[PDB]
């Protein structure tokens, strides 16, 4: 209200290149950590979805639900763990994992957003085929351990997804996909955003974070960088805490697999995505093919 | 082991259903334990894919409650029913949407989609396909507020109707925003009599644990293999609380227009190419009167 | 130097109109200062710009008469007004074509496609997108014919909106054949509101060389942000002569169905985004009463 | 009536993987024998055109008529003669024969599917111009004979007739085709159809037939043989009854043009495009590339 | 050897008469010596693509009485007329309908085809494009049967329209299923009218080897070069009775709505492009009186 | 009135192979010289404009207006010249040169075509971007000469441009276009209306012009050629009259560019543009790839 309307007026006259690149272009926004947790920030967050669709962008939800997939599980009893930063997923898990994201965490973000208009729809890589998984191991100190049913994603239906962009929708992706077989895998929900950023052409991808950015020489807080190239950023993969990797490879996936450039923004700011995508504050990272 | 002229003939017979259908909009309540059992589930999926690939558009409704019940217990949530209905508190409502969505619907996405990229899953919630209304429920002529509970009020029928002119089969998970948001738990057997009008449906088949249809439970020669909306309505005080929903849902969607409704034995493997494909007389066929 | 929770605040409020005008058409009548100045009219283009990529419809309707004065001085070319309309000889019409299409319009059209392939000059002639009737004014209670001055009399909606949709955004030289194909010169105001009334925009924007509507002019407490049609249309016969055109269209197109008509300061920067996503309450707002 | 229900299901339900792999595809049915003189055989034939119409299969009917045109010519006094299997055609034949052809035998078999709805459509290669014909010879005994106005379908309006089959159409192929200089030529219909089919991108090719199938070692009644591969077939070919000899000819020419597979079947048996099709009888035999 | 100045003329007075048949349907029934004479039937298979190539819709309709007498005559089958109309056994249909479709309409689409790929034959019995009802005539006061002889019933417009539409040019041969399947001979001239009625054209051409509509019969000073449907009802009783089904067309379809029917001389080179381009008042044209 | 009516029928007849080649292709048609100045040339004129839209015919029109700029600069006081056959273009200039070829001359020619139907749309490149400039210069006796905001049209909008006539619309096309950036040339419309026609893959391109065609050794008027191959036509190009190196220019770069023929033809003659297309009179000079 005290603010000087000449002073808003250039505010929305600066989005102008930035809507201009945007416009009729997909944009893949990985939803995450404390950001689906706070109630202020999870309505700006719907918002900026509704915002980005009446822009005449194209946005698409990538959900993670970690933190909710621990809780039911011990609720139920089941004991479980981690080992690579991934889920050890036995089909006991698997079936948690798949009713809590889709079920529980999918819907409360769809049901956000749609306070705003009939525009998100839920789907997981079974719905349509729309992907499939290859399951993975992980990494333990240079040895290849099996942890379950847990996959990366391998193929994604592009011309089925973009139909539902086309029909005015925003795709909220719960990271489930079954393999070729049709046995269901659980996917790390950041490098499930990168291939779908690829395979859709996205124009960015974008990845919520709990933190500043990324640090180069952590936790050295003069070692944050705003923009950093993929060549120099591999090199610093097996610096990296274990919570950045996921972030760090979805980047890495996403801009060499050809999307324009990847953002790992903090989650923990309210309306986050406006501030990355319509404004030069030069927050955040930025990663870039070099 | 069946000679070939045989074959022949059985499939030759099925011509009449095909043109009756084909471009078609079927409506199929799946429950019971055509649900639960591997050997039926397989077929009804199957079933689903045979109806697609006649250029049949079907839309499965499915049920859950048994699953719902048994998640409840797991996480120590106690609730009641009431005329009914699940007693419908907003941890009786998570726990049914993530059962009916993530679980029971999933299940049923998969095993159609061993056919090929058919089904999605999806709920009233997603791009608003319909929505609910809040009811009670009068138990003794007091109406009686038993919570999150809704019936079907709009449909995005458009909508719909381009998702299985797309080629795909939506799987209807029942829970749907009132025109305030708030998620509402639908009884299956309810809304897929509401959908099937809303859709202009030629048939709504309501799988069920049964022969189909008796006036005098459990005497097997008061079966009825088909039937008008009137002499049903006058019949429905008379019925077994089982069967009650499942009448009352007939009722509705033939007296919203839909040409025949069906009840029919779940417990039959191919239940559905039966009753589509064959004359056979079996099951309850309801039609308007 | 903003704080970048300010800006992303300043964002976050236009949404509520950025989902009122998704899809929708403005129609923005351009003149005054704002086409002269050349900080304001690169910030105009700028804002028609913004308006197309953000999936809204803008068409442009501008004026020209000081430039339309300028030239027929320097061909030498001596006229007269009447009742505020330009007594239009053929060699007026001549130069008044020649200026609003081939050199104003032309200005405008630059301006905007500095930004992407959008801008597309058209008058009336073109594709036959709308015709004049001759029209006279009255000049002490007698009708005072004026020569090639017409009013917008039909409009090919449909050709239009099929141009928006493409994505171009139409600058309106205001001239137009009447039935018999003779070419008139319309004022720019009034048709700005014809315009808006057969497209059914969603909103006309005025551009205007004043803060807004006076009651008592020049005292800037009698200034009014929003006023309904029945008051304003009272008002009228008491006001400067210079706002009669801008309320004369105003009235017409929120009674001819046009949600809201805008009285806006053209003097400002970003005038179009100020009224547009933004609460100021700044300028002129008409409604129907 | 005396068969058990759960019978019935059963074999509506083994269709499945074949309505799959043709729904939306062109299947090539060359009608001819006495399948066109039985009146149960007819309207049978008609029924599984409405059939695989009404499963969303598009049926493409090339039908022949060798025994009609032979009784007309006989009616009118013309004399005539074959000679490599080919009619030996004169103008005055080529009239009869198109007269035949077009004028009445596709005009009972339009009308008999038409019982079911709007779908059968009478054409041949003069309409549209939908494909164009080759004056060919034949052999007699190692020399290449001039026998008139005969010819092999050369070029095919591939879209033009996907078009037809687009509006829900059955197309009822006569087969007559211009040459390039409008001079009308008789075609034989068996390679007719195998023209048509390779040109549409057909899944299969029928040919219906007055026999069991194909025999290696004809009269030996144990050579019949249910499937055979180009290569072999070819061989046979110097082999085989002059009454084959097209039947064999188009099911190479066919399936050597691309069509997955090629299919001699009985046409005596009710229905025989249906078993074919949705049963798994192993009756008839297939040609598959080889 | 033509003044080139005098070629340019000739063609730019075609112009009011192109841009009245742009788009538009035009119905000719095709028949007599235009039929038979070689340099006749060239000259009108060019003009069919002619209309085409001028984005004009042709729909030929055509005859054949005379050749299937001939061929009913090679195959000794003795029949009889009746009031016009041929007493159709099963076996002349037969014969009707190989004849019509089989040869006649044969070479008529092989001629237009020299130009490009634009004919296409067909009868009412592709597609159930239309449909026959039984009639009978009435000799001195009382109705006969006659057999397989129809009255063109229904016609699928829109079907129709969309192969004109896609650059095809219609080659009819008057056969069509009744309700029952049963297909009946229809006389060419009654059949052209219904279509012409049935598609919305904007004109009938009926080829006649006769100069135009006479009033007395052969004195050349009776011919009539336009006439009123009221008048020409007048007028039917005391014609010859070859030109009876010509006038019965026409009257049929002006009253339809057709805009204008013409009866035009066959035996002239090009006659259709005399009527359509040509204002030389050949040929007897009728409108709505 | 006096011609038989058989005469008439044979010249609408002989127009048939010309109206199928046309049908549905585009025609360019350069409009300029004393055909815009005699009110009958000019009614005619939209009158073929007409005649080829109702027949199918797809009509683009680039106009000129050299004299009317003259004319108008003269009035203005502001003082000019001539050097390469191109008009001296300063910034002042062009802004009259704008506001008459397309407030002005273009505005006549839109109306006058109108009076037939909605059909003409005034363009220039300014329009949607619908064409670039270059800016060029001239050769005055060998020596390059800055001759200012004079271009060539660089590239062409050709998607865009064919949607305007899908829409039914007679582009009528003003030479002014922008250079990258944002500055407006004037372009001389001869050479316009060959970049238009080669970048639409026009069937013809027709050069209006104030002479009987193109003489080899002017002014041996025996010297007239009615087709010339574009490798002679080069040659001829050091020793034509300035006047018609435009002309010829234009015509060279549409046919070299793919443009089946270009016709200079007399603008003297009523309807000439119809003598062209539907008459084979051998009038006027055609130009054809050699
Ligand atoms: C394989 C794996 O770890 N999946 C994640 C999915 C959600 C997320 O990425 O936050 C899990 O927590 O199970
Ligand atoms: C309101 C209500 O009881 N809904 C059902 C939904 C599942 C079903 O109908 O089978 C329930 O058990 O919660
Ligand atoms: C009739 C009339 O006065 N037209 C205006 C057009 C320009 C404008 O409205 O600004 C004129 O001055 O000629
Ligand atoms: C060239 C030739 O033999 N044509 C065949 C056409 C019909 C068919 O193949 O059965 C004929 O009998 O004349
Ligand atoms: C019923 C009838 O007589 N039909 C006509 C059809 C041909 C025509 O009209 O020229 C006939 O002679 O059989
Ligand atoms: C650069 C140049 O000479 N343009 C031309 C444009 C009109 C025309 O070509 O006739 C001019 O006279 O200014």
């Amino acid at each position: 209200e005290a603010l000087p309307t000449h002073i808003k007026a250039q505010v929305l006259a600066e989005a102008l290149p930035w809507l201009k690149q945007l416009h009729g272009k997909v944009v893949v926004v990985k939803y995450g950590g404390n950001a689906m947790t706070d109630d202020t920030l999870r309505r700006a967050f719907a918002a900026d979805m509704a915002f980005l669709r009446n822009c005449g962008i194209h946005p698409v939800v990538v959900h993670g639900g970690g933190p909710q997939i621990t809780a039911m599980l011990r609720r139920l009893g089941i004991e479980g763990d981690f080992k690579g930063g991934f889920r050890v997923t036995t089909p006991e898990v698997l079936d948690v994992a798949r009713m809590v994201l889709f079920g529980q965490v999918g819907r409360e973000l769809v049901n956000l957003i749609n306070a705003h208009g009939p525009y998100a729809v839920g789907i997981t890589g079974e719905d349509a085929q729309l992907f499939t998984a290859v399951r993975r191991s992980v990494t333990v100190d240079g040895v290849a351990t099996d942890i379950g049913l847990v996959g990366d994603v391998d193929q994604v239906n592009t011309a089925a997804m973009l139909d539902l962009v086309a029909a005015g929708r925003i795709p909220v992706v719960s990271t489930l996909a079954p393999d070729a077989d049709g046995v269901v895998h659980n996917i790390n929900a950041d490098t499930a955003a990168a291939a779908v950023a690829e395979a859709l052409g996205a124009e960015k991808l974008l990845m919520l974070t709990d933190i500043d950015g990324l640090y180069t020489r952590w936790p050295d807080r003069d070692s944050l960088v705003s923009e950093i190239d993929t060549g120099t950023l591999a090199q610093l993969l097996p610096t990296l805490e274990s919570g950045m990797v996921p972030k760090v490879e979805a980047c890495l996936r996403a801009v060499i697999g050809g999307v324009p450039s990847a953002h790992i923004i903090d989650g923990r700011v309210t309306h986050c995505v406006l501030v990355e995508l319509f404004t030069d504050a030069g927050t955040g990272t930025k990663v870039v093919r070099g």
